[PDB]
């Protein structure tokens, strides 16, 4: 399969450049009526004719795209997709089984969101559509050599925070090691993806997701096969690129590809000017989100290895991830501020930032007991909020940043503390984030993709397209919680007033 941009040619570049539609996404997610060879020719031979319409051209050429615990399982069946068979030309990528998408102009299945939706399907007792789902990422691994940020073309390229470990882990918790010890060949395989280009990679270099500090130390980063314009914001992409003339137009479209593999797309954690989206520059930080994620894939690993009986496999595994601890624990922890944090290959040090990715080495269990001890702290003091927990500090006008709020990071950071006995931060940040996601459902009788958590009650905002709604991430939270913050005794279908 071949993104649209290159599937399409020239006319897919005219068509986003024209601004046909409203979204970059429509026309990316458009399917050619016949074979785009012909399309395209017969193109070339209309365009410069007098009164050529470009948009009747395309209209011929193309196909276009109760309580709150009520709201959220009557949902599930609106965000299910099947789509076994694909057109010919279709951007959209065939999966074996039923999936659910997020929602709104997502369209389609995505890596991250799906762990965090399938939280809220395992809590419903819909453990036969996370069966499915794992299969579907399992499907993709093999397909393509990895998880896509998504099951499209213009995805292929790269992929997302890596939860398919977790997810197996998640799978296990209902069918035991079983699961384990099936989908191990998969996660093997991932691993291999990223960890691409290791071999024969010297000291203070760095080869597509792989970072090897000048000590030897081995970390991820996130990366893009493709330094181009992303189809699905091609117009957003280039003026972008063309709003920095002091930076090669194919080192920022990198750099814009590898943090939407970041999944926070966008944010000032990767910007040196928090208010200029073109001095991003994603591959240049070694994030502690993502190599929290490895650590604990490598974990995952040698626990699948040693269910399964190789022992040698298990400890290599279990070394690998020893490894990895001690290089978070080294790179990624800033002791002047008493937090952790991203490293700067530029500069050679940690970055000065805090952001909600700071809480994934409590998640995965990394961190050291005082620096967990230290991170409520720094939560309590500089992220948690009326609404929620704060994604950065810093309001750069992008959606991963304040006031926003995101879903994800509410379970990452309360999951993350628990593990820790931080017990009371953790049960304020899910009753400031549930309080909000009640708040604006009882205004609005939906459940949207992020929340200003500065107060309750509305939505959150900012990057390059609406706030959507539904939404997968936001639905499996909440249920995951609102699960959680009332016995089992007497369970809540709305988030009460009082805590129980
Ligand atoms: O809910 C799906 C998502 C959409 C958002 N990003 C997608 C939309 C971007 C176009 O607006 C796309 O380029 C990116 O790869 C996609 O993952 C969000 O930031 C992601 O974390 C999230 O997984």
């Amino acid at each position: 399969p071949q993104p649209p941009d290159i599937l399409l040619g020239p006319l897919f570049n005219d068509v986003q450049n024209a601004k046909l539609f409203p979204d970059q996404k429509t026309f990316a997610d458009a399917v050619p009526n016949s074979d785009p060879l012909m399309i395209l020719a017969d193109y070339r031979m209309q365009q410069n004719q007098s009164g050529f319409d470009l948009r009747h051209f395309v209209n011929v050429n193309f196909t276009l795209p109760q309580s709150l615990r009520e709201h959220i399982d009557g949902l599930w069946p609106v965000l299910t997709r099947s789509t076994e068979n694909t057109e010919k030309w279709d951007s959209l990528l065939p999966l074996p089984e039923p999936y659910v998408v997020p929602g709104g102009r997502f369209r389609e299945v995505y890596y991250w969101d799906s762990y965090f939706t399938m939280l809220g399907l395992a809590e419903s007792g819909h453990w036969d559509k996370v069966a499915d789902m794992v299969a579907n990422f399992a499907h993709e691994i093999d397909t393509y050599g990895h998880i896509p940020n998504g099951n499209r073309s213009y995805y292929l390229s790269r992929s997302q925070p890596p939860f398919f470990a977790l997810m197996v882990e998640l799978l296990a918790q209902h069918e035991g090691d079983a699961a384990l010890k099936q989908y191990l060949p998969q996660m093997q395989k991932e691993y291999a993806y990223w960890m691409d280009g290791v071999e024969n990679l010297q000291a203070g270099q760095q080869e597509k997701r792989v970072v090897k500090l000048q000590d030897g130390t081995l970390l991820n980063r996130y990366w893009d096969d493709r330094d181009t314009p992303r189809p699905e914001s091609w117009v957003e992409d280039i003026a972008t690129a063309k709003s920095n003339p002091n930076r090669p137009a194919t080192e920022i479209y990198r750099d814009l590809r590898s943090a939407a593999a970041s999944g926070w797309d966008f944010s000032s954690r990767w910007m040196d000017n928090p208010q200029q989206l073109n001095t991003l520059r994603t591959t240049s930080i070694v994030p502690v989100d993502l190599n929290s994620l490895m650590f604990k894939m490598e974990k995952i690993l040698a626990r699948a290895s040693k269910a399964a009986g190789d022992n040698a496999m298990a400890n290599q595994y279990e070394t690998l991830a020893n490894a990895r601890q001690k290089g978070i624990e080294k790179y990624l922890w800033n002791d002047q501020q008493g937090w952790y944090a991203d490293y700067d290959l530029k500069s050679h040090k940690v970055r000065n930032q805090l952001t909600a990715a700071a809480l994934f080495p409590l998640y995965v269990n990394a961190a050291a007991k005082d620096r967990a001890n230290k991170m409520a702290t720094a939560t309590k003091t500089h992220l948690l909020q009326p609404g929620g927990l704060n994604t950065t500090s810093v309001k750069s006008g992008q959606q991963w940043d304040a006031p926003n709020g995101w879903a994800p990071l509410q379970w990452v950071a309360t999951e993350g503390l628990q593990n820790y006995g931080q017990k009371e931060v953790a049960m304020d940040i899910s009753w400031h984030f549930l309080t909000n996601v009640q708040h604006t459902y009882d205004r609005e009788k939906k459940l949207v993709e992020k929340y200003d958590v500065s107060t309750t009650g509305t939505g959150g905002g900012g990057g390059e397209y609406p706030l959507q709604d539904g939404f997968g991430w936001t639905n499996g939270v909440t249920l995951k919680m609102l699960d959680l913050i009332c016995p089992k005794e007497q369970p809540c279908d709305n988030v009460p007033a009082t805590r129980p």
